[PDB]
């Protein structure tokens, strides 16, 4: 049950969700303050009752999301599902159905975290501790994706013996159970998980893109992989003054991911973006499949909106690249028509 000031406006939450989720959650937030209403539960129940009717690429996105809110409002949304007595595969199959996933990597990253956390916590005597849930989620979701692609050669799939040399050590620094192994080896073999992913992430997307396709993704990819400081080579930025900075992934999810990092940029007019590198990795297959990809956003500052500068520099960054791009998405705070305009205007 709700407050019935929550069950009156459902239905003008869902429409304003779905035309732009921040004024949706603004609206559940506004009625949680006039009635002295817990406002994290109440955004997470909205969710989960409401799933039929909303846009669940919004709902993943906001959930998988760095800030305070969102983080606490993914804690209360997990914690509403009942993982007593599941199997480990049960659990995280359900949790990952739940949701479209998002394409950013620290955006999985956070959902995988949020599961690992709420199967052990609920099932201390399965799992050794949340960090190994973790791993073994991660190897789960990509055993799984492979075992049940028909195109891959039979040859190549990991054995229920080939699954326990895997994860040697993995276990709190010691071994799974061999029969824990066995029996997830059996429940990934016997469903497919048919995860479903956003098709696109907010903002500015270009996908397929090579270092033989694109000269500034060559020039970028170069400081990349001979480890240099990343220059201005932004033919659209070729008169500002840039500060630019790399932010490091760690090297387990930039494995499973293909996430390289993420390049800062900042100019002279406050205006912060952001570049998401992604290029096949080891282990990424299943998340990015077999091109690379960025995802260019304006930055969101000290828990508050992008400036309309951020937005021109993430346009500006974008139109830089020689690939035009394969997708443009509203993001929190900007309509998909502003980001397109933003583009139009600069490309």
């Amino acid at each position: 049950h709700h407050h019935p000031e929550i069950e009156k406006a459902q239905r003008e939450i869902i429409e304003a969700f779905n035309a732009k989720p921040k004024n949706g959650i603004n609206k559940i937030k506004e009625i949680c303050e006039q009635y002295k209403i817990s406002p994290n539960e109440e955004i997470a129940e909205f969710f989960h009752q409401q799933r039929k009717n909303l846009d669940l690429e919004a709902v993943g996105d906001y959930l998988s999301s760095p800030e305070a809110e969102n983080q606490q409002v993914l804690k209360a949304f997990t914690s509403q599902m009942n993982f007593n007595g599941q199997s480990f595969v049960e659990g995280l199959r359900t949790f990952l159905k739940t949701f479209k996933l998002p394409g950013e990597a620290q955006k999985i990253d956070r959902l995988v975290q949020s599961f690992s956390g709420a199967y052990f916590q609920q099932n201390p005597d399965v799992v050794s501790n949340a960090d190994a849930a973790y791993l073994l989620a991660f190897q789960t979701i990509m055993l799984n994706t492979d075992l049940h692609n028909p195109s891959i050669p039979e040859k190549n799939k990991m054995t229920v013996y080939g699954l326990k040399r895997n994860l040697r050590g993995g276990n709190n620094g010691g071994d799974f159970d061999a029969k824990f192994l066995e029996e997830l080896y059996s429940e990934i073999k016997a469903k497919p998980f048919e995860l479903n992913f956003v098709d696109s992430s907010p903002g500015y997307q270009i996908n397929n893109i090579s270092s033989q396709n694109d000269k500034t993704f060559k020039q970028l990819n170069q400081f990349l992989e001979e480890k240099r400081n990343i220059q201005n080579i932004f033919p659209k930025l070729q008169n500002n003054n840039l500060t630019i900075e790399f932010k490091n992934p760690k090297t387990f999810l930039s494995k499973f991911t293909g996430y390289k990092g993420s390049v800062i940029i900042k100019d002279e007019k406050s205006g912060a973006a952001e570049i998401q590198v992604y290029k096949p990795s080891i282990f990424s297959r299943w998340f990015l499949g077999e091109k690379s990809k960025i995802i260019i956003q304006p930055l969101r500052e000290e828990g508050r909106q992008p400036s309309e500068q951020s937005l021109k520099l993430a346009a500006q960054i974008t139109a830089s690249f020689e690939t035009k791009v394969t997708s443009i998405k509203a993001t929190y705070d900007y309509l998909k028509e502003d980001l397109k305009s933003q583009y139009d205007n600069i490309r």
